[PDB]
């Protein structure tokens, strides 16, 4: 069948998740001071408990960010090491889309507004809406900008959206006067488990990369 | 097929990104620069070297990695990649000092036996080390590794004696660090660590059983 191993260290969360035909085996935690110090243990626990072998995985999915500059790269490096080891293609998954896919998993959100607390007053933003087939649209809306522009962009949308990401909690004032119906997507950080559905789909479409060109996204 | 010590080393602790394999008496290495942590080039370098030597990751005896000190991000990316490469093949890992690595490079290039290693740690400091190669080719001075201010480096050099060679970006970040040290200093011809130089150190550590499991690969904390 089809097997995909997902890894994410892009934000304050570090997570691993194995998709095995339909069986999802995942772990999720907040990364300690030594950011990725738990990733390998998580990978070892998941592979052993699922009785799966790296030799039998079909592709490595990795969190491409945006998020922490340091965090993201370490996770990617780990994924590359594993992927070169098993001669496997890699799949870069947006942390914003991942959180969007997260909202739809907990409740049923279809129109997500991803906001991650970035650098300065800046913020990683994205407008994601999944179609009927369950595919997320709006990857082009991804960008890094100030809460003022966030306020502007928002007043050019419609209907009701659910919110995800640290951005909203950092500025609960971000929604104020957004001129839109807003709820709580119940997703603060992205999880590898949610990379799986996206990865699966990208693997089916050929949206993969050679280990040598796996890298963070540049907003 | 033909058995023999096989050790794969990679490093991204500094701006440099290098890889090297010790395969049956010979050294096969690549050295490049990876500015702004764009370390993806480590993977093709590893692949090419493996392919050229007819070596498989499963044939490796140990994977040597950069333990630092160096860039906060760089050292961790390197460890991450090394960990990824070691899991499937269950490769033992060997942490090699970035500072010691440069000392080894100085010996390689000019037979230096007493090395003053200094890395621009940024934010006003430097990673320091005093390494002396004994007759058996063993590097002493690891216990001297520390993070300190230039003025403190100056004070410490005055407590030193003899002739030394300098290596690392530390010296260029602080040009007067050598002046009035009371020591006779020559350039060691090493600005940044190179995987090639991790190999000798790694062979010796593997011989002494100084290794760790994948999940225990860690950066040094100074
Ligand atoms: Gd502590
Ligand atoms: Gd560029
Ligand atoms: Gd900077
Ligand atoms: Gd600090
Ligand atoms: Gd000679
Ligand atoms: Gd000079």
């Amino acid at each position: 069948g089809l097997r995909i191993l997902a890894i994410d260290t892009a934000t304050e969360a570090c997570s691993v998740a194995l998709w095995n035909d339909g069986t999802v085996n995942a772990h999720f935690e907040l990364c300690p001071r030594e950011h990725t110090q738990r990733i390998l243990p998580m990978v070892q626990d998941i592979l052993t408990t699922s009785g799966t072998s790296l030799t039998d995985i079909n592709a490595l999915a990795y969190g491409r960010g945006p998020g922490s500059f340091t965090g993201v790269r370490i996770g990617i490096g780990i994924a590359q090491g594993l992927a070169l080891g098993a001669e496997l293609p890699m799949i870069g998954v947006s942390t914003l889309m991942t959180m969007a896919q997260g909202a739809w998993r907990k409740n049923g959100a279809t129109r997500v507004l991803a906001a991650i607390d970035a650098r300065m007053g800046e913020v990683y933003w994205a407008e994601y809406q999944r179609d009927e087939n369950g595919i997320w649209h709006g990857e082009e809306t991804e960008a890094v900008l100030k809460p003022e522009i966030v306020h502007e962009r928002m007043q050019q949308l419609s209907g009701e959206w659910v919110t995800v990401g640290t951005g909203w909690q950092a500025w609960p004032d971000l929604g104020k006067e957004s001129g839109l119906v807003l709820r709580d997507g119940e997703v603060l950080l992205p999880a590898a488990e949610d990379m799986l559905p996206i990865a699966c789909q990208m693997f089916a479409e050929g949206k993969t990369v050679a280990v040598e060109h796996a890298e963070p996204v540049y907003l």
